[PDB]
């Protein structure tokens, strides 16, 4: 006189679990199986069992899925079998089911969907970090999305959180700015009931200053606490955001004897006609000694170089005279293939 039980693990669709392992036990604590896994349908069989109470316990989660310490109780007091496969049942076979579900991930990308962005200073760039929101969120006690930003950006206005493409109120996901700290925590769990995703995106710019082609690292966290009081903490992969500056070296010179010249005044401009600021300092230069201007942290781009004063010079006759002023702006890009711009600009004698 013995008796069998089926036990169907499932997942986040219903789908079939295959890999949770789960130990049985008496009611009393005596382990009659240890690393019981399920198969490729979800179940594990088990036959042979004397009359009474038993329970099974999860000893090691399916992957993706919070481990679960509930003891899964049922009763053995009628005759029945059934093999591994469940091909061959007689008599009564106590059915179990059990629901595991999925622990929280996070992703971090640039711009919805990259890893990597080389970007100019003082430019707008998007942080998007998506997070998993599992079926059983209502039950929920904690859950937050945070990230610290590198002290070399700036975050711009307030992030945004949307649940599955909604953006929700501050009485549903509260988000919080301490400094570089964003934190986002959830607030109403009711309302994140059948919800899918959770969508932290925070805007933001890289200061002026930093050295071009500098890889500023970054990455965000989640941390969550479920019913079973199962804290968690998981950390996205790192996205990395790459400042882009180049340099803009002038070397003004007499047409004829190619001897350097100082005083020589220029400005930087954008195709627009507007003088170049770098950090609140319009882009102007005086010629030195050795007749040169060094424009660094220069973002990438189109600009025209002026001459804004000739530097001046001495005629056969002895008599301090100002050259003519260059007849044409210095057309000048800096990018990936030209990140140091010289350039020797030719005075001529008038």
């Amino acid at each position: 006189k013995r008796g069998a039980v089926d036990l169907i693990k499932t997942g986040v669709n219903e789908k079939a679990m295959a890999g949770a392992v789960f130990s049985l036990f008496k009611k009393d604590g005596t382990e009659v199986k240890k690393e019981l896994a399920t198969d490729a349908n979800g179940h594990i069989r088990v036959q042979g069992l004397e009359y009474g109470e038993y329970y099974f316990q999860e000893t090691k989660a399916p992957k993706g899925y919070v481990i679960d310490p509930t003891k899964r109780e049922f009763f053995v007091k009628n005759s029945g079998t059934i093999n591994e496969d469940g091909t061959i049942t007689s008599g009564t076979v106590v059915k179990m089911e059990v629901k595991n579900n999925e622990e929280p991930t996070i992703d971090k990308k640039i711009n919805g969907k990259l890893e990597a962005l080389p970007i100019n200073p003082l430019t707008n760039y998007n942080y998007d970090i998506k997070t998993l929101i599992p079926e059983d969120i209502k039950e929920y006690k904690k859950y937050v999305v945070t990230a610290t930003l590198d002290n070399r950006l700036v975050i711009q206005g307030k992030p945004i959180v949307k649940i599955d493409g909604a953006e929700v109120n501050a009485n549903v996901v509260e988000v919080a700015i301490e400094g570089q700290k964003v934190t986002a925590t959830v607030k109403d769990f009711t309302k994140m009931d059948g919800k899918k995703e959770f969508h932290l995106q925070i805007k933001s710019q890289v200061k002026e200053g930093v050295p071009s082609g500098s890889e500023i690292l970054n990455t965000a966290k989640i941390h969550f606490t479920n019913k079973n009081d199962v804290i968690g903490e998981k950390e996205s992969k790192p996205v990395v955001v790459i400042p882009t500056t180049g340099i803009i070296e002038l070397t003004k010179i007499d047409s004829a004897n190619k001897n350097k010249m100082k005083g020589a005044e220029f400005v930087l401009k954008d195709n627009n006609g507007k003088i170049v600021v770098v950090a609140g300092k319009e882009v102007t230069g005086v010629s030195d000694e050795n007749g040169v201007i060094k424009w660094s942290n220069i973002p990438y781009g189109d600009y025209q170089i002026f001459e804004t004063k000739a530097p001046t010079y001495t005629k056969e006759d002895g008599t301090k005279t100002s050259y003519q002023l260059l007849k044409d702006p210095i057309d000048v890009k800096i990018s990936e293939n030209n990140q140091t711009v010289k350039l020797t600009i030719e005075n001529n004698k008038s």
